[PDB]
């Protein structure tokens, strides 16, 4: 059953082992000391976790394990902060991020397999909370990109899919936060609408439970938490930060119904006016880390800043030949030659840290 308040408040962040073993290995091939010791501080910021495949379902076991035994031996209340990312026909609006489960060949049934797989894992370890936000770009693309055919024809398995994921981590206590795009994604006045009908919908379908506690934005995305100076790539949008963005949504969705929360991305957000176009997201040249984690907020309907994508991890392939490549990772604004998604970018993760605003202390 639910506690009441900010599901984050009197809990310690568990800090991602995955991303600490590649901060170290990242600062290990800096000379620098200044830099290294810098580099090494990203380590002891918390990030998500990414399931993005399904061969990394028990290593969330191992990370509650673990998180439990930390627990048992400080006392102190642990986090644990992952992502559900594997919709089948993934990311439907590009090739970068592909997915390794096709709705051809049987992908609805092996997302199902994928959701229970991480719940049997949850069901080992039940003293520790855990957030999860649910499926990065899927619920956003159905707003703005039904004109794309994979998205139309995946529309359908996206939502069933979320669905799934929410009641089987809501009956586990998970709380739970749906990706909800940006800014720049569903801000635009056009998409407002739409939007918060579409969660709406989700939540309701879900069963309206209180572990659904809001949505997440800015997620592998570079925007403002709240920018007094404008950024000129916002032209024609008039909700050109996370801020305005969810002050725009959030009355919208209490009117469809859900009195909805939020999270916000800042991971790489340290740098603002470093894209050209708005819709450029692929490994954005000069971006840096930015506000860290925090539960001091500026709004009410915001629970938490975070850091969602893990900075230094890449986007995109810029290598042209390659089955994922994506034509927005190989923009002017695109850090170049960037690795397969996922894989570890260090002249990108040198760059988050020389930008970090604010900046890192050695
Ligand atoms: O945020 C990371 C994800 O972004 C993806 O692309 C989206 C852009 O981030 C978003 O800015 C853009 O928004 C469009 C909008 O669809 C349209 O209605 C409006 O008129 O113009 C905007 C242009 O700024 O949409 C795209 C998606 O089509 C990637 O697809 C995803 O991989 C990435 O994780
Ligand atoms: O499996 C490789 C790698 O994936 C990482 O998640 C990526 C995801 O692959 C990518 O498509 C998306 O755009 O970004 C996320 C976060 O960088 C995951 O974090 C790694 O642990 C994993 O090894
Ligand atoms: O500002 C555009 C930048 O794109 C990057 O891919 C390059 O590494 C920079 O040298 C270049 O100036």
């Amino acid at each position: 059953v639910p506690s009441t308040g900010n599901p984050f408040e009197g809990y310690d962040i568990y800090l991602s082992p995955y991303y600490a073993e590649e901060v170290e290995a990242a600062a290990a091939m800096i000379d620098d000391p200044v830099l290294k010791a810098k580099a090494l501080k990203v380590k002891e910021i918390p990030t998500f976790i990414w399931f993005d495949v399904v061969r990394k379902t028990p290593d969330l076991g191992r990370y509650l394990a673990d998180a439990t035994a930390i627990q048992q031996r400080t006392g102190r209340k642990q986090l644990v902060q992952i992502v559900v990312y594997d919709l089948p026909d993934r990311d439907c609006a590009a090739a970068a991020s592909n997915g390794e489960f096709s709705l051809a060949d049987g992908g609805m049934e092996k997302y199902k397999d994928y959701v229970d797989r991480l719940a049997s894992e949850i069901r080992k370890y039940p003293d520790v909370r855990i957030v999860a936000v649910i499926e990065p770009d899927s619920l956003a693309n159905m707003v703005t990109n039904m004109n794309v055919a994979k998205c139309r024809g995946a529309e359908a398995a996206y939502k069933e899919g979320v669905i799934y994921a929410l009641r089987q981590l809501s009956a586990l206590g998970v709380y739970s936060y749906v990706d909800a795009g940006h800014a720049g994604w569903l801000g635009w006045n056009a998409n407002l609408a739409p939007s918060a009908r579409l969660f709406a919908q989700i939540y309701k379908d879900a069963g309206r439970s209180a572990f659904i506690r809001g949505l997440a934005t800015n997620v592998s995305n570079y925007n403002a938490l709240s920018a007094t100076t404008r950024d000129p790539v916002t032209q024609g949008n008039d909700n050109y930060d996370e801020l305005r963005f969810i002050n725009a949504l959030a009355p919208l969705l209490r009117n469809e119904g859900w009195d909805a929360k939020f999270i916000v991305d800042q991971g790489r957000s340290g740098v603002q006016n470093i894209r050209q176009e708005w819709g450029n997201w692929c490994n954005v040249y000069g971006a840096g880390f930015g506000m860290r984690p925090t539960l001091n907020t500026p709004s009410s309907a915001i629970d938490a800043i975070v850091w969602i994508k893990p900075g230094g991890e890449a986007d995109g392939t810029s290598d042209t030949s390659a089955p994922r490549y994506d034509t927005h990772c190989g923009k002017s604004d695109s850090h170049k030659p960037a690795p397969e998604a996922g894989t570890w970018f260090q002249e990108y993760f040198v760059n988050l840290v020389k930008n970090a605003n604010p900046p890192l202390a050695a």
